[PDB]
């Protein structure tokens, strides 16, 4: 496989709703809360990221973020906008049935309280909701053709997430965060068309810094080989792809994240590739629930399950694209992404599957003068 190419005539239309009629599939879920947490300490990821200190310097205070996610249930802590509904085909992005992108929003641009330790990224930042994706709600009707690359629910989802991010731009979105990670085998090629051209769109047409999920591993997203150290021509591995994972691919078009542990560490179930581009914390996370007080678990069968998934991790990165959008507000979206990978804490190589150019450092991204580079990024 080679890097995507991008057909800029294949913008889909400015149009909300699902690629296919969905049902309902399990209950709406509610996040919860882990035993013995104590919600008045800093997230681990505040004192990680130095938060309080990158927030002397910006808040995002003027820069709209678009979530696309599951919904948000909005609250005057987590105070989105409605952006639209891709899932349900009357809906409007402010239902989250998920418990998901309402932490997701929250880790982006949660507002402080005088009675608990949390607060987000870029706590002045207006944020739009889109709802693209959802695990209660699904394609209702059966694949008349089981050898169709297009009609899988994988596809359907690539082509919804096309629409939303033409429908996010044109909403006036500055900075995009996008939780979805597709994944599919390189045997199987999806048509993409119409997603790499709302990326190129909403990035070199609109202005918008789009920060993705890595993905994570699971059923139906198998982890990638790492580079084999004999082909000097191929140092990220394109070769070595057996996962497709979209939009992430689309790097350095759009910033693709990947999740470490309190340790530092790259997380298991974070989805390594030759386009991962920066990382962030993504495992035992706090954010706010649908009353915008502090949770940080979801229920589960054996117990309360810690918030954990590299769209976290996007978050925090596009919170940081929000501080750094405000603090430079001339730089295009190819200078923020520089602005953020160039002060990243960089790994052994310089740059690896796993974190991309490393772990994000908010003060540093803020503070370091650095050449601003290219107005716009190189793409096929």
């Amino acid at each position: 496989i080679d890097p995507p190419v991008i057909d800029a005539g294949a913008v889909p239309p400015d149009e909300t709703g699902p690629d296919q009629p969905t049902e309902q599939r399990k209950i709406c879920a509610t996040p919860t809360v882990m035993p013995n947490s104590n919600f008045a300490d800093r997230p681990w990821a505040n004192d990680y990221l130095r938060i309080q200190e990158a927030q002397k310097f910006a808040t995002g205070a003027g820069v709209t973020v678009a979530v696309i996610d599951t919904g948000v249930n909005g609250s005057p802590r987590v105070p989105a906008e409605p952006g639209g509904d891709f899932v349900d085909a009357a809906g409007n992005g402010m239902s989250d049935c998920d418990a998901h992108g309402t932490m997701t929003a929250a880790i982006i641009g949660g507002r402080p309280s005088p009675t608990d330790g949390f607060v987000g990224m870029a706590p002045d930042v207006r944020l739009l909701s889109l709802r693209q994706t959802s695990v209660a709600f699904q394609p209702k009707g059966a694949r008349q053709d089981p050898n169709d690359p297009n009609t899988t629910q994988t596809a359907g989802s690539i082509r919804s997430l096309a629409r939303s991010v033409v429908h996010a731009a044109n909403l006036g979105a500055q900075v995009i965060n996008i939780s979805e990670a597709a994944c599919y085998k390189v045997t199987r090629r999806i048509d993409e068309t119409s997603l790499g051209a709302a990326i190129n769109y909403a990035v070199n047409v609109k202005g918008a810094v789009i920060v993705v999920a890595a993905g994570n591993t699971g059923q139906d997203c198998s982890q990638n080989p790492p580079p084999a150290p004999s082909v000097p021509s191929d140092p990220r591995g394109w070769r070595e792809v057996q996962t497709i994972v979209s939009p992430a691919w689309y790097a350095p078009l759009v910033l693709t994240v990947g999740s470490i542990g309190q340790n530092g560490q790259p997380s298991n179930f974070s989805m390594s590739g030759p386009w991962v581009g920066a990382a962030a914390p993504g495992e035992n996370l706090t954010s706010l629930g649908y009353d915008g007080q502090p949770v940080n678990a979801t229920p589960g069968e054996d117990g309360p399950v810690p918030l954990n998934g590299t769209s976290f991790s996007a978050a925090y990165v596009s919170g940081l694209a929000a501080l750094v959008k405000q603090r430079f507000p001339d730089l295009t979206p190819a200078q923020i992404i520089n602005r953020i990978t160039a002060t990243a804490r960089h790994p052994g190589g310089g740059v690896d599957n796993y974190v991309g150019a490393g772990v994000i450092d908010p003060v540093a991204a803020l503070t370091w003068e650095i050449p601003d580079g290219p107005e716009k990024a190189p793409f096929r």
